[PDB]
C-alpha cells in the first residue's frame, strides 16, 4: 500500500471529514482532500487523478451510492476503489452497495484500528 496515495474525503459533516483525515494521517497517508457532497466530488475525481475514495452513504446534495454509480459508469473512473462510511451496517444497505460495486465498508463511529483492517481488506 502506497501512503502518497491521493485519497478523496467525501462527507457533508466537515467536522467528520477532519476525524477522518488524522486517521489517515496516523496511518502514514497524508495525501488527503476533501469534498462535502457526491455533487462536489464527482468533478474533482473527473480531473483530478486520484487513487482512492472515502465517502459517506448519505449526504443532501448526491448520495454516496449516487457518486459509486457515477464513478462506476465512467470509463475513466471505474477503477477507483471506494470505502464507504455508514451509521450502521444494515444488511440491505450493505447488499446494495457492494451490488453498485463498492470496495468495502466501515461503521462509524471507528477508530484507526479499524480504518486500517479496511484499507488492507479493500486493496487484496
Ligand atoms: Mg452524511
Amino acid at each position: 500500500a502506497n501512503k502518497n496515495m491521493k485519497i478523496l474525503i467525501v462527507d457533508d459533516f466537515s467536522t467528520m471529514r477532519r476525524i477522518v483525515k488524522n486517521l489517515l494521517r496516523d496511518l502514514g497517508f497524508n495525501n488527503t482532500q476533501e469534498a462535502d457532497d457526491g455533487l462536489t466530488a464527482l468533478p474533482m475525481l473527473k480531473k483530478g487523478d486520484f487513487d482512492f475514495v472515502v465517502t459517506d452513504w448519505n449526504m443532501p446534495g448526491m448520495q454516496g451510492i449516487d457518486l459509486l454509480k457515477n464513478i462506476r459508469a465512467d470509463e475513466e473512473l471505474k477503477h477507483l476503489p471506494v470505502l464507504m462510511i455508514t451509521a450502521e451496517a444494515k444488511r440491505e444497505a450493505i447488499i446494495e452497495a457492494a451490488q453498485a460495486g463498492v470496495n468495502g465498508y466501515i461503521v462509524k463511529p471507528f477508530t484507526a484500528a479499524t480504518l486500517k483492517e479496511k484499507l488492507d481488506k479493500i486493496f487484496e
